[PDB]
Formats: structure tokens, sequence, C-alpha cells
């Protein structure tokens, strides 16, 4: 399914952005 | 205690490095 494929990939990208965000914060505080 | 502190900070960087590697591999 094409909408499901876009959605699953987009969520994975969102989860990775959040991880990077949490990592950068750890190297600050 | 300085050696213990260095290892604990190293463990945290390794965990971040390892998650970074999973992201790059995952984006294949
Ligand atoms: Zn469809
Ligand atoms: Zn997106
Ligand atoms: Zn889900
Ligand atoms: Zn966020």
């Amino acid at each position: 399914d094409t909408e499901k494929l876009i959605r699953e990939k987009d969520e994975e990208l969102r989860r990775m952005q959040e991880m990077l965000e949490k990592m950068q914060a750890q190297m600050q505080q």
C-alpha cells in the first residue's frame, strides 16, 4: 500500500529526528 | 572518581554512536 509505505517511512524518520534531538540535549545538559 | 567517570561518559557516547549507526544502516 502506497499511503501505508509513505506513512511507515515518515514515522521512522520522525522517530530518528526525535532521537537525534534527545542525543544533542544529552551532550548539552 | 575520575576513571569511573570517564568510563561512564564513554558508555553514554558509545550508546549514542551505536544508535547513530542503526539510523544510517536503517536508511538503507
Ligand atoms: Zn493505497
Ligand atoms: Zn516527513
Ligand atoms: Zn506506529
Ligand atoms: Zn521533539
